[PDB]
């Protein structure tokens, strides 16, 4: 029995099924494969198209999922999808109305043309399955709790008709108690909020994390008046008829002004995402707290996107309300794609279920065989050096406790947001400095954003206040206070309020990261690391051997690690070595304006990537005319001559395009099939 | 006292207050000036700019009021914004939060600005009024009506807290009545189904044309599954949670599906238009009835932009819920724009009533005077041929009667959608084939509109059906039946169900043009001409002498008579003397996608026009390079001598260029001050 699990939209690699399709129309896009109830295969698009939380058809991690597998297309006997039917089809009506050149392609005609395009699948109509959406995240979370009863709560933005489900789960039947209409959405609200900080979709956490510098009394009586708790587990929020945002019309008419991109973040700043943060723990506990007592459930599965809100879940621990909570590593949409197979296989026969408590969420595409891996190490030599440790995990241990920042790069992939030592960065947790530099110079973001730490099973209760109900840490679902004779210790990972989401990791979790973080507690005393997201600001999570060198090299790490080759940069790199290669969505742009007297302004350059919300750079004469030179193969060497070779001067540039991943540099060929 | 109104959005010439802006965030930009109570000049701002229905800041468009008022800035007692503060500076606060980049201008500084820098006019706070929506809309209907008491109705897509307001008028007391919430609007409604139809805002006046021609019985049970009439004239509309739309998802479940880009109209987009238009009449009237008994009064002023809904206007004539009924020719927001003058007068000192009732829109800027109009068409020589008839008026009723289609340009432009014999197109209106022959040709748009008569007031009632009420006939505001004896007679301008939108023109509200419409019909025995706007579809009317001249040129009509001149193309007109230049709004573009094998791909040039649904054409690479040159003051013929000479294919692919308005091109210098 083998199901595949879909979510996403429907737009090929190039374009979108509307020009200029925004961000949040579908987005998340990815592929899970179930077989025999276990989770064989999982991995986000955004992963292999390299676009952030990406709308685009997932047809790049069908393909792997199949590879991971071992099978081929006609192997597979169910396709579910994590929305019903008449749903995503009337909102892709609504984007046709407004397009009027958009030819009426709905979601059935436009999954089995990708799939057939993409993969030359035949999908027959009968195998394809539409599921609610609440459902599929139900699934979900609960499947893999370890669990045969829960209370299952799910609050995201919205399903097709709700902002939140409540679900009993017993055996493998889940059963609807209650739900929560759109309007009163508290992942729209935290959206809203976001907005008014400068932010935008994905930065939800990056709120979380500026939560704690704030003080929640200044702006509660505000927020107050946007919801109302009432009896018996029920809530209003209070909206408004001037624009399609809950929280900034209240705001702006008490003096509240929204930040502004490049501009710091004030202690009024601070403080309305102290208030937002309180408001939802508010409501959410609220919620919890009726259905604990109500439903009789002692174990909660939490789910849907909310429960990313890991200072949240942390509260929800805490409360005594439950005895255990489990957490998705994936609670988001890509989450409920990987339900919604579930669902299908319920569909048709009988549900199959996980065995066991998921524990790795390393689940994606691998690095590569042994000597594939070192046949495309040599490819980078160029610009790499290369040494080959009889124990690179003990090497690596003794290189963190000498204060080097590392790249950590092995296996397979983690599914959902959180890096667990197979796409991580990694320190020293101890050193203060350790978080103003490795925010500043190396993942080059907000000072105050904080680190969560990874520490060994073993060791975990001596450093962090785990009490309370038993939560599951081994995917940072959890905020949890740090000992207080531990924070200063640990200056890295512990936040302003002395707290951590904090990794568990365990020999079952991760053999070999929970090797190294045990050695380098044996070698310092402090069994605990800084346990970062391994890529730049400019793309998610590396994936192949090509995005890891890629971020190291681009990035300013110390040394990298991956798959027991200890990588460093050359002195002088070769730059010229590289053959650049347009991404699907990289355009390349000569635009004159109007100018002064209705003439012709002047000739400018820009190189953009043609998504919504992709990114700008304006680009020299000569570089654009290079770069319009470019075929795949020819190296960035060869194509300079037509402008008088590679200057410093053109190296420069290119290699900041290259930063902000415009378009691939790499050494020509690939690594090949895995 | 000296009173300006302003409507519209904050958007400079070359850019908007966010990008790409959407076309419906305060759109029709305009500006109006009262002096001692009379509207004295009004100009909409998509005149000056060119560009329908504009959101750009009206800053044209005070320029040229207050020099028709022979004003300083400074000499201006209060400005009137037609809107409130909070509101309108709600919807751009939620504009900033999505674009966080754009710095944080309200309309209080973005007007002061605008002013200060474009007419170096340092604007005290103390001036600056801002007024209710609905309460501007109501005094521009009202005050012009010569009506000394009426019951006023507003209806439009929505002010800063109704979709409806309902008023009663003593003089110049306004007294509210009652109102209707935003999700009633029927504006909203009908803007809704109009993109059901593959049109836009601004498309209604279409959907309306197209009605007749369907029956409104196939789709009649299916809009009433979304409203309801209730006792004491309110209504609800039934919404949904799915889109942005109160129509799409039913429709959309019954297997109706929009039309796309020249598609051709279905008989089910017949029916489905048919059946909307009887919707909105039906709760309009149903409204209408219900405060017609319980105010008990026997004259209406209506207004909103729903009340240019031409059809509409006529059941309410002929249902006897009214003696008078009165329609400003600007019913829409730029009405709403000269309103809010009047209302900023009331809440600073008086409100000074104009004097009668408004009969002629003519009221924006003019040609010119005669040796500046001779001295421009002096430098038109090398494209048209120009005859200084003795009566120019005489002569051109003689070309009427024999065929000829004319271009008719007198004096100041007309305020509000219709042309009404100062930017007109006019032609015989007894032929049938004259409607393909200028809408299907020298107009180039679409067919199934008939199109409007222009009868002298004398004649009028021996043509039409003007009975029921007493409307105003001389701004088009009512349809009404065409008396059947004359139908055959009347075939331009006469639709399947036997209607036409009367213009009937008096020696008071157009002389030159009742002259030309009573000559015509002693010549002809039929006092009747066919009269639509001097534009073709890619341009609001026309509004400068240069104007005029290249919309004549670029469309296929036969005469032009412009201020007593009658003007030809000549045999041929030599292109190469015109000087181009860029609107401010004009980008020249190469642009190069992805390729075959990740590749930099194909190498296009493009000319678009940036505005929110702005046109876009494909050039040459040699008008690129021209184009490119183009600096305001050198000519087409020596710009082409960069590469190779003004070709016959090079000046058909400029003169195509031409038709669509991506450029100015016209002779060196300007007209002069007018
Ligand atoms: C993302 O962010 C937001 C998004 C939205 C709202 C907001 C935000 Cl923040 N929040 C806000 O607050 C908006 C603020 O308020 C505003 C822009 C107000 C503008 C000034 C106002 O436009 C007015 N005042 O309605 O203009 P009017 O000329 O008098 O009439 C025009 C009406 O008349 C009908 N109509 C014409 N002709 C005929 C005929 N021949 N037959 C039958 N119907 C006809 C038309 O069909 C049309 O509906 C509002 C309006 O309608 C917009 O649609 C044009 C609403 C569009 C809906 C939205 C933007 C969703
Ligand atoms: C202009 O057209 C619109 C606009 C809006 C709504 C709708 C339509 Cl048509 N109507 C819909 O039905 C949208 C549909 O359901 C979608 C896209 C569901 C996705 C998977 C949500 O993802 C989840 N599961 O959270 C996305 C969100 O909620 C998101 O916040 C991330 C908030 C979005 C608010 C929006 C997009 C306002
Ligand atoms: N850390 C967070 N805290 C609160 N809400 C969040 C957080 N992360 C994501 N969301 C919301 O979850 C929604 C998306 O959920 P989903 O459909 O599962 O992808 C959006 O409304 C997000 O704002
Ligand atoms: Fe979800
Ligand atoms: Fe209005």
């Amino acid at each position: 029995m083998l199901v595949l699990g879909l979510n996403g939209n429907f737009s090929a690699a190039d374009t979108d099924v509307v020009p200029q399709l925004g961000e949040v129309f579908f987005h998340d896009s990815a592929a899970s494969l179930i077989r025999d109830g276990e989770l064989v295969a999982a991995v986000e698009e955004e992963r292999l198209n390299r676009i952030k939380k990406t709308t685009k058809f997932p047809l790049n991690a069908v393909r792997e999922c199949l590879a991971l597998a071992g099978a081929r297309p006609e192997d597979v006997d169910a396709v579910g999808y994590y929305f019903p039917e008449n749903h995503i089809d009337t909102v892709l009506n609504h984007l046709y109305t407004e397009y009027p050149r958009a030819p009426l392609r709905y979601s059935r005609e436009l999954i089995r043309q990708r799939l057939k395009e993409g993969l030359g699948w035949d999908l027959p109509d009968e195998k394809l399955v539409y599921v609610p959406h609440h459902e599929a995240h139900a699934y979900s979370s609960y499947l893999h709790s370890g669990m045969d009863s829960a209370l299952v709560l799910v609050l995201d933005g919205r399903g097709e008709l709700h902002s939140g489900t409540v679900y009993r789960a017993e055996g493998t039947r889940l059963e609807k108690l209650a739900d929560y209409p759109v309007p009163k959405s508290l992942g729209g609200l935290y959206l809203n909020a976001t907005y008014l900080l400068g932010y935008g979709f994905g930065d939800e956490y990056k709120v979380m994390g500026l939560a704690p510098w704030g003080n929640p009394e200044t702006y509660r009586d505000t927020f107050a008046k946007l919801y109302t708790l009432q009896d018996n587990g029920e809530y209003e929020l209070h909206g408004n008829i001037m624009v399609p945002n809950l929280v900034s019309p209240l705001f702006y008419a008490e003096g509240f002004r929204p930040r502004r991109k490049g501009e710091p973040f004030t202690q009024a700043h601070r403080d309305f995402a102290a208030a937002l943060q309180e408001t939802v723990e508010k409501i959410v506990l609220h919620i919890l707290e009726y259905w604990a007592k109500t439903s009789g459930h002692s174990r909660l599965c939490f789910g849907g996107g909310v429960a990313h809100n890991s200072s949240l879940n942390g509260l929800i621990l805490k409360s005594g309300l439950f005895d255990e909570v489990f957490v998705h590593p994936a609670s988001h949409d890509a989450g409920a794609g990987e339900g919604a197979a579930y669902a299908a296989a319920a569909s048709l026969g009988t549900l199959e279920r996980p065995g066991k408590r998921l524990l790795s969420a390393s689940l994606g595409p691998a690095l590569g065989g042994r000597e594939q891996i070192r046949a495309r190490l040599a490819d980078w030599a160029p610009l790499i050096d290369v040494e080959f440790p009889d124990d690179a995990v003990e090497t690596a241990a003794g290189l963190l406790a000498e204060g080097q920042v590392l790249g950590w790069a092995y296996g397979r992939s983690e599914f959902g947001p959180r890096a667990l030592g197979h796409r991580s960065i990694v320190a020293d947790a101890r050193p203060e400095e350790n978080r103003t530099r490795i925010n500043a110079m190396v993942k080059k973001r907000e000072g105050f954003r904080p680190f969560a730490p990874v520490v060994t099973a073993e060791a975990a209760r001596d450093y962090f206040d785990l009490s309370g109900a038993d939560g599951n840490h081994e995917f940072m679902s959890f905020v949890v206070p740090v000992l207080p004779e531990r924070r200063t210790e640990l200056g890295a990972v512990t936040h302003v309020d002395g707290t951590a989401r904090v990794q568990v990791v365990s020999a079952e979790s991760g053999e070999r990261f929970h090797r190294l973080v045990r050695r380098f507690g044996e070698l310092t005393g402090t069994p605990v690391l800084l346990n970062t997201s391994f890529n730049n600001n400019a793309e998610p999570i590396v994936q192949s051997l090509d995005d890891v060198v890629t971020s190291f090299l681009t990035t300013d790490l110390d040394v990298l690690v991956v798959e027991d080759c200890l990588v460093r940069g050359k002195a002088s790199p070769d730059l010229g070595v590289l053959v650049p290669r347009f991404r699907p969505v990289t355009r390349l742009v000569e635009r004159r304006t109007a100018g002064p007297d209705a003439s012709a302004g002047a000739k400018t350059h820009e190189i953009h990537l043609d998504y919504d919300g992709g990114p700008s750079a304006k680009v020299s004469p000569e570089l654009y005319e290079l770069l319009g030179a470019v075929d795949g193969t020819t190296t960035l060497g060869d194509l300079a001559k037509t402008v008088g070779g590679l200057s410093d001067a053109l190296a420069t540039e290119v290699f900041a395009l290259w930063e902000q991943r415009f378009l691939t540099l790499a050494p020509a060929g690939d690594i090949g099939p895995l």
